[PDB]
């Protein structure tokens, strides 16, 4: 709640370059994770490096959408039971496409990943924080798709 | 079932040279998950690297068996409750040998990947879904080894 | 010449977006040759992995730097003797930054990459043959850079 | 119980330099499982290479703690239920940092990798199996903090 | 001369499988130095992976071509001169392909990484050495072409 | 000058546990430059994998001379023609043991990598700028073995 500010202020820097900020988190993400990476099927292909997934407008589309739904955690940071219901049913879509609900730990790595590459002195350890705690209530919702 | 000539007339490409196919398969799949690498232990040792799986007679042996067994399934593919005692068997070995039951979607991945790029033009997306259920169902039978 | 107008065409699709086309271009050139990473020393810091540079807003201003080098290649397409004395110049600039004249290889081969990914059925061999030719004489003027 | 016996003279060697042979554990450990990286989070920030790490004295600090756990189930490896509750605890401390169960599996690889590369030819299949069977055990205890 | 029977001794066993073998020394290859992936560009496309050049033809062809190629060099071991003409042209070739004559000491580190792997404990050090000297002969030859 | 003490001051913090330092060093360098690992040919062997060579004897001891040269660096800081005799020997013996001289820009950068780590805060780019000039008249004096 006093950190709700903290998620408010260190979002802004992050989301006048979404995409830009984005491709870090997916870079990071495909680094950790390389399995992660045949689940993106656009057009019935897989992808075969991380490099081939950023010269896709559809997998550039999926980080925007990404940016998005974080950007809406943000904005009801302060009451997050708004967004369960669409949350829940994310998670299902994502059951459906094939992702595990414990790769969702590593897309939060890759998240504070993106943040503390962004903010640099300004990612406190407050901050880290305030987005792990932010972070775990959307993946809280999020794994209800799962049963 | 018309996607059953779909995997027939697909896999007949790639059941002339099996090995090189699964060598591809194979490649991939350490790609993907390098965490598999050491559940091959031959002669007590393990592999350091990927390219040391592919100098092991044992190894490549392995591949043939992989291929052998899409093979029986592709046989099969009318009527696939005829291997589900083999299939839930080979599924409790693999238990005992240290794989995850959730590595095999990554198998899934790879052996989609190893078709799209001998398939090329030719891996429509109804050879891709008809792919995705035959061996959906091929890791269902398994999956019974696990419990 | 009449590769030119080959040039020109397929240029413009890349040009509406020179950075997300540029990231995948650099994302591919670390793949290829991960020693490149430290040559980019901002505020006398190294940059760990290839995903740390696409934090850096200094990295991303030279990814942009790039891209309109190469725009002005396109402009002068039909005669590029206009820009060999700035070309030159830029090579003994990377020289002095530590570039290895051998890398510029590498580069050609992460520039045709990006080109055949948004291309893709576009990417005609004539069309890679120009950009070949083309890219050839950019590194051309470069290399008096070298000596 | 002969094999106690195994395991004691085994560990002698690598006991001797416990951080040297610790490294080559951690190393290999990130090779196989790079999602692990992040989970080791000191003074708020990331490693983004595996070879950060390696520079962190508060990273070497645990490999001195791990490899004394794994010295003390050595000591205690004629019965091992006199470190069940330690054990336990030390798997609730790891689930609260974030480590699932199923990447201990990966550690037992990496542990056997680096017995195996610092005993060679005296790594018997007699001493993998007990080594097995001593790392099983430590982790049984260990997942009882998973629940 | 001694050794031109240790050559011929342990090219008999990989000469037998010469696709399976090429395939390690391949894999090792790429690596080594992924930047030669790009290299092998066949239809006007670039492989992203190395996983993709396995799925070759034409790549697996051009393995199939660098065996024969050792092939002959054992057969003319005693005397390496009568092959002189055709490593130089070869040498040609591979420079206007863009192969860096350094490179090819990768090559031959594959080549004897792929003959260790192969002849385990038959790999004896004066093997090692016979083949280092007889493939810097056959590089010493081709090196004729890039002049 | 000035400078000789920032060397002098920022070496004594990594002397004091040198092959720690300089497995930092060695497992950036092997990151950077893959292809550097087969030429530690130690008993007529290759590494597989970077995580090899840490578990290597000899390997080690290799890295402690590595750190002994550069310590006799920082002792003649002031005065580095005292050891341009033995410098260019050095240099004559990792060109018989197949290291491109170009290779030293890599080591370079993961020297400086290592201090970076290492010094955190207090590696100012005046450090950065003596460490590079010390290290280039190493390397300057080392290259004479190459002609
Ligand atoms: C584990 C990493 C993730 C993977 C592999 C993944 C994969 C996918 C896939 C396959 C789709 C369907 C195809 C598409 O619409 O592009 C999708 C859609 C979507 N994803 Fe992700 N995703 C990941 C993480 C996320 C995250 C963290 C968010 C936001 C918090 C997100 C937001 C969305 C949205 C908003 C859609 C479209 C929604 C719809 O169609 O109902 N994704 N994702
Ligand atoms: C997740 C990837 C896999 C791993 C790590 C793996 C590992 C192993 C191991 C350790 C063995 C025992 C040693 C040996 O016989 O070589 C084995 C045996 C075998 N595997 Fe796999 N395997 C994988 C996937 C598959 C797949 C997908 C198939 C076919 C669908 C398959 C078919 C076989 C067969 C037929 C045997 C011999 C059967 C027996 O002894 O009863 N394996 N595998
Ligand atoms: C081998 C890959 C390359 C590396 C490692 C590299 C590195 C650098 C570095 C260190 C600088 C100085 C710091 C900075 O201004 O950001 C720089 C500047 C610059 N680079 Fe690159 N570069 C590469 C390729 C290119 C290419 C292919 C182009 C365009 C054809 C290019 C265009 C520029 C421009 C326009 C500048 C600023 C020019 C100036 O200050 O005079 N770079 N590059
Ligand atoms: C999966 C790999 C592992 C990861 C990611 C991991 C991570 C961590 C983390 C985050 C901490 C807390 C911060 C710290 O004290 O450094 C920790 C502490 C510790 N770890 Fe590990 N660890 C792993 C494996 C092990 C193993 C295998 C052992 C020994 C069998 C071990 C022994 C210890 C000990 C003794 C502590 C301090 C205990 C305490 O504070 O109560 N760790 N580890
Ligand atoms: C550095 C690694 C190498 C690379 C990147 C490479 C690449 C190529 C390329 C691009 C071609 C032309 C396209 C083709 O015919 O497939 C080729 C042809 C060929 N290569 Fe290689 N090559 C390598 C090593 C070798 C080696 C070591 C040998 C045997 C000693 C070899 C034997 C051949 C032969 C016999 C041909 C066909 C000859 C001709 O058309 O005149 N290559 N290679
Ligand atoms: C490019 C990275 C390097 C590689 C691949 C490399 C490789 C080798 C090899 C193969 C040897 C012979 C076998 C052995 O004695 O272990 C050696 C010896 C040695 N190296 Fe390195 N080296 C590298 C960098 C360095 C550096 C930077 C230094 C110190 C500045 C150094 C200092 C030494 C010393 C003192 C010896 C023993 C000297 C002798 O026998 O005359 N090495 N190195």
């Amino acid at each position: 709640r006093p950190e709700s500010e903290l998620i408010r202020q260190s979002w802004r820097v992050v989301s006048r370059s979404p995409l830009e900020h984005g491709t870090v988190l997916f870079a990071r993400l495909f680094a950790l994770e390389p399995s992660l990476l045949p689940l993106f099927q656009y057009n019935g292909r897989q992808f075969s490096s991380p490099e081939d997934s950023l010269s896709s407008p559809e997998f550039l589309d999926h980080i925007r959408k990404v940016m998005l739904v974080i950007d809406a955690a943000v904005t009801n940071v302060e009451d997050l039971s708004s967004l369960e219901e669409y949350l829940t049913s994310l998670g299902r879509k994502h059951r459906a496409v094939g992702v595990r609900l414990s790769s969702f730990s590593t897309v939060g790595e890759s998240l504070l990943y993106m943040l503390e590459k962004s903010l640099g002195p300004d990612f406190t350890p407050a901050t880290r924080t305030a987005w792990s705690r932010l972070y775990g209530a959307v993946v809280q919702a999020m794994s209800r798709g799962w049963d």
